[PDB]
């Protein structure tokens, strides 16, 4: 009673909206998703009380492995114990696995302790001091992230043996508290009126309506007579489609444009022909339209809830029978498409197998394809999605018949499903089959394109589905992808066309775990006093200097209240990262229009790591910057996994709200714009412009270690000019690329890519030349060293070219201007040369390299 009360107060709290909005509706399919998620989240909840605790670390803290790892050396450790000031620091290998350095360390405590202790290795696991992070299973310490990590910049690994007993109270601790196929008629609607309609008076109004199966039409678009603009429209008339009622699919959307001619766009509707419940829907709707920035087929299918405003269609669907209808069942379905032929000749075998294994094809082509189906099941499983774009979605019998192979036919690669998430493939058995293959990716791939299926959520037409389901299923098995789906769903809150889905998928999650809820409030009171510090800097900037506007924020972030909110919480960027002890003295603000907070912390218990810092931004929209960092990490992952580490600097990047996000303070670097500024009484001041960069490289890194500097410089700077070139990021100057103190340089602020429109070439820089080259004139050894780099990251791309366009073509869902359409796709079909050979492809990236070396020598002439 008195909890479940508060425990509704709190979810409202954090998804930004009231549950009692949800009861309002009186919807039943909002109804019935809350009901069924509910209970099939308090049963995921039930299952992970009752974990082992290995089983429950693999929950809370799933391992951070290299990419090269999933699926010697010397070294120095530091190992406490729980609650112990006392460590002990010895030598492993790199080769040594958890349970050796664990066994190493218990020998150790049995000797200081003078008692042979009764607890085995086994008993433990390794926790990263002041992280939720922790070291475990059958690995080699040098496959996991944070030994790997430490052995690049030297550190030393501060570990803590942590007892099962005290995981297990941590379990405890976080607990949740106790027939339609004989109709051939064609399909027809009445289109009644039009309400709360704004437009000129000199114009008429008109009202095309299509059918659609996903992007493509059912039949031709039919139009409405021409009426005088005004208020409230009155057509009163029947549209007639060419199509039958018992040619309909299951997936078929009915989409509507209200627009004004002499073409001025005032409106769009769109609406699925058959309910949640399979029934083929009858009787008066009332479609509150959404403004029109004609048709919109990938449009929401839920109506504009600001009916105060919105512009209001009033339809009529006739009752096509005196009895509901309702969609075939699967096994009606499978009965009719049983049925049908199966030969060809070895040239035309031939024939199929060219144009499957090369993708728009002419009519004659399609046919074959079609007529090959059986074939196409049996002997290129693979070829499903083009298969499926062949199947004429507009006739009940080729659907029946494609719908009969597709229930038997094999799982595909998690590359080949990704595709099939696609808009491109709307049918919902075609969306089952797509999540089926796609159970088998692992947290890690699953993380990495997390980011997309939540987009995908965004083109589904009811609220309860199978990738809902299935996002929820693994979010509530794993705490860091739980974490992520919260944030991607919440920083969408403010979009009224995905409020209601993202809410009601947020509050089925916290029914799935209490704690995690109050951990991410913890999180959102930490962002709400961000926001309110953030407009008190704004304002006070505007009225004094700098120095006076930091002390103002200084004294705001002391006041108890923002002490409290803004220290001991989990960083939204990482779950893993512990954001402490806020630094008040070491926080600041950026001179840009929105002034960002730059926000420090540190944590006793983490030591050097603990030193961490984020970058709050309100005004500014994070979401392509956030997308760039993801695929710029992906190409990390792609590169590791063929033993090639271009030191990239991959940092955290996340939207939170309403244009409101968080960045990952990289520490110890600096802009190339800044070290280039030659200040004079400085380490690095130069007699020559051109030796900075150097210089500062120098004066960071001593004797031997400046040799290994430019060698990190040359790896990053080969990843970024690849990473750059394949996403055309443009705008690239001295102050949006960095240096870190180890020799890696970095690009930031991916505000354009896609060539946003202009084929952006790729650049080659002097300054960057000039480190390369060791500060020689000439240095070719060098040189082309940092050349076979590039061509050995760009060949690596192109192999996975692929799993970027499909992962781009899904991100079209999101809404970002510059990834809007087919165009933007085009442009890394073009990066990275996908309809040649590798080396053509290759040929064509040497050409572009040698042009961008011609343009670098304009600057080395002067
Ligand atoms: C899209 O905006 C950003 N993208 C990335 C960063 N990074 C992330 C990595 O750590 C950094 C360390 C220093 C600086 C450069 N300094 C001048 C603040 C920038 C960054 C910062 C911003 N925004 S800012 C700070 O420029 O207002």
């Amino acid at each position: 009673d008195r909890v479940k009360k508060l425990i509704n107060s709190q979810i409202s709290l954090l998804i930004g909206k009231g549950l009692h909005e949800f009861d309002s509706l009186r919807d039943p399919e909002v109804n019935d998703f809350r009901t069924k998620m509910r209970q099939f989240c308090e049963e995921a909840a039930a299952h992970r009380q009752q974990l082992g605790w290995v089983e429950w670390l693999q929950y809370s803290f799933p391992l951070q492995l290299e990419p090269s790892a999933r699926g010697n050396r010397a070294l120095l450790v530091n190992v406490k114990f729980e609650g112990s000031e006392e460590s002990f620091t010895f030598q492993v290998s790199t080769k040594d696995m958890p349970l050796a350095l664990m066994a190493c360390a218990l020998r150790k405590k049995a000797t200081v302790f003078r008692q042979p202790l009764v607890e085995q290795p086994e008993e433990y696991a390794l926790q990263v001091n002041g992280r939720h992070e922790y070291l475990y299973g059958n690995y080699p310490l040098c496959h996991f992230q944070y030994i790997c990590s430490c052995l690049h910049s030297g550190l030393t690994p501060h570990l803590t043996m942590v007892h099962s007993s005290s995981i297990l109270a941590m379990r405890d601790e976080q607990s949740n508290p106790a027939s339609l196929w004989s109709l051939e008629q064609p399909f027809s609607i009445e289109l009644i009126e039009g309400r709360k309609v704004n437009a000129d008076e000199r114009m008429k109004l008109v009202v095309q309506a299509g059918l659609f199966h996903g992007n493509e039409m059912l039949c031709k678009t039919v139009s409405s007579s021409e009426v005088n603009v005004c208020s409230e429209p009155v057509w009163k008339q029947r549209l007639e489609f060419d199509i039958s009622v018992c040619d309909l699919p299951r997936m078929a959307r009915l989409c509507f444009a209200l627009y004004a001619v002499v073409d001025c766009p005032i409106a769009w509707a769109n609406l699925m022909l058959f309910d949640y419940k399979d029934q083929l829907k009858t009787g008066e709707r009332c479609l509150y339209m959404w403004p029109s920035v004609l048709l919109n087929p990938a449009g929401t299918v839920r109506g504009n809830p600001n009916t105060e405003s919105a512009a209001a269609l009033v339809i009529y669907l006739p009752e096509v029978a005196p009895h509901p209808v309702y969609f075939p069942a699967l096994e009606k379905i499978l009965e009719l498409g049983r049925h049908g032929e199966r030969r060809i000749t070895e040239e035309e075998q031939l024939q199929l197998r060219e144009i499957l294994e090369r993708g728009e094809l002419y009519e004659h082509e399609k046919d074959l394809v079609w007529k090959m189906r059986h074939e196409v099941q049996e002997h290129f499983p693979e070829a499903l999605a083009r298969l499926l774009l062949v199947t004429k979605w507009n006739k009940h019998e080729d659907v029946a018949q494609m719908l009969y192979l597709l229930c038997s036919w094999p799982e595909l690669p998690v590359l080949s499903a990704l595709e099939l998430l696609d808009f491109s493939f709307p049918d919902c058995y075609v969306g089952s089959f797509a999540i089926k293959s796609l159970r088998k990716l692992t947290d890690d791939e699953l993380f990495q394109y997390l980011l997309q299926l939540v987009q995908v959520l965004k083109y589904e037409s009811y609220l309860d589905c199978e990738l809902t389901k299935f996002l929820l299923g693994r979010a509530l098995a794993n705490r860091k992808i739980g974490h992520f789906l919260f944030w991607h769903l919440r920083s969408e809150m403010h979009v009224p066309s995905v409020a209601l889905r993202f809410g009601l998928i947020m509050e089925a999650y916290c029914r799935g775990s209490t704690h995690h809820m109050k951990v991410l409030m913890k999180q959102g009171e930490a962002l709400s006093k961000l926001k309110a510090l953030n407009d008190f800097v704004k304002v006070s900037s505007q009225k004094t200097t700098k120095p006076q506007t930091k002390e103002m924020m200084h004294m705001c972030m002391r006041q108890e209240t923002y002490m409290e909110a803004l220290s001991h919480l989990q960083s939204p960027l990482d779950p893993s990262t512990l954001l402490e002890e806020v630094c008040v003295e070491q926080c600041t603000f950026m001179d840009s229009k929105m002034k960002p907070l730059w926000i420090m912390y540190s944590s006793e218990e983490a030591g050097s790591a603990g030193n961490v810092g984020i970058i709050f931004k309100n005004g500014d929209d994070l979401r392509q910057d956030m997308l760039t960092l993801q695929m710029i990490q992906l190409m990390d992952v792609l590169w590791k996994q063929e033993g090639l580490d271009l030191r990239m600097t991959p940092y955290g990047c996340l939207p939170t709200g309403d244009r409101t996000g968080l960045i990952e303070v990289v520490l110890h670097s600096d802009t190339i714009a800044n070290i280039q500024l030659n200040k004079s009484n400085m380490a690095a001041t130069a007699a020559f412009n051109k030796d900075a960069l150097l210089n500062w490289l120098k004066s960071k890194n001593p004797g031997e270690a400046l040799d290994r500097a430019i060698e990190e410089f040359t790896l990053s700077c080969a990843g970024y000019c690849v990473a750059t070139y394949v996403l055309g990021i443009g705008d690239r100057h001295s102050d949006n690329i960095m240096i870190r103190e180890s020799g890696q340089l970095f690009h930031i602020d991916f505000g354009h890519f896609l060539g946003n429109r202009e084929r952006v070439p790729f650049i080659l820089t002097y300054d960057f030349v000039h480190v390369i080259q060791q500060g020689k004139t000439n240095n070719s050894e060098k040189f082309e060293r940092f050349r076979g780099y590039c061509e050995r990251a760009y060949t690596i791309l192109r192999r996975h070219g692929l799993l970027f366009l499909h992962l781009f073509a899904l991100m079209r869902a999101a809404g970002l201007p510059e990834l809007s359409c087919s165009k933007d796709i085009q442009y890394l079909k073009d990066s990275l040369a996908l309809g040649k050979t590798e080396e053509e492809a290759l040929k064509h990236f040497r050409v572009k390299f040698n042009e961008a070396l011609r343009e670098s020598w304009k600057t080395k002439v002067n």
